[PDB]
RNA sequence: ACGAGAACGCAGCACCAGCUGUCCAACCUGAAGAAGA
């Protein structure tokens, strides 16, 4: 029942350097066998 | 005072011998813990 323009993010803090990173990142790479 | 009387259709003998209730077959198909706590 709450109206919002967009789905706000949920960043974090890493130890200090206040770096905001979205929880759950990864990379994709493909190699034979 | 009978075409009569007397006379066990009876004795011995395994419904038995051989024979896989077996053969093939996936408990399998399709489906985020997100979301304003």
């Amino acid at each position: 029942r709450t109206t919002y323009s967009k789905m706000r993010s949920v960043p974090d803090n890493v130890p200090t350097g206040k770096h905001y990173l979205e929880m759950g990142k990864a990379r994709i790479k493909l190699e034979e066998l």
